[PDB]
């Protein structure tokens, strides 16, 4: 059985319970923490690419009232992410499996850009989520896989200094 799980849970785990944020920018802004993970249950010899994107946890723009999160009253549709192409892609299951599979140079933006870089709308919340795709094979195969505990508000900048004070801590 194909198994996913969460490396550094422990770290991440700290970051949601301030409510985590993300800061997004015109040119791209890399992730802190970075989501690793660790994967067991492929084909050695397989072939695969991993492939990173953002689902918006609810319909709601988010505002930091009082010091608190508050979700407005106005949902709207939230359209898919664009994807993110782990740079190892594609890759041999023996590749992916040796160690943590590290997403360190997705680059989160808040405009429409050349290449690379996944725009996110501010102030919506996201859980970030891999899709394992089995390629060059004749049977293609996707495995999906979610992250509630790296769920993140993108931000212009941080709100909560306590997000502040631990990015720097444990950076
Ligand atoms: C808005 C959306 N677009 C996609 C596809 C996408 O962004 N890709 C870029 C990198 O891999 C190839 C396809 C999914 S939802």
């Amino acid at each position: 059985e194909l198994r996913v799980g969460l490396e550094e849970s422990e770290l991440w785990l700290r970051f949601k319970e301030l409510t985590n944020e993300m800061i997004v920018t015109k040119n791209g802004r890399r992730m802190f923490p970075v989501l690793k993970v660790n994967v067991s249950g492929l084909d050695p010899n397989a072939m695969y690419s991993f492939l990173l994107d953002f689902v918006a946890a609810d319909n709601h723009r988010w505002k930091y009232v009082n010091g608190e999160w508050v979700p407005g009253g106005k949902p709207e549709p939230q359209a898919p992410s664009c994807v993110y192409i782990h740079p190892d892609s594609p890759n041999f299951g023996a590749h992916w499996m040796k160690a943590p599979v590290s997403f360190s140079k997705v680059k989160l933006t808040n405009k429409l850009n050349g290449g690379g870089q996944i725009m996110l709308n501010s102030l919506h919340k996201y859980e970030p989520r891999i899709h394992i795709v089995r390629v060059g094979g004749p049977q293609r195969m996707i495995t999906s896989h979610c992250f509630p505990e790296t769920q993140f508000i993108a931000v212009t900048a941080y709100q909560n200094e306590e997000i502040t004070a631990l990015k720097i801590k444990y950076n």
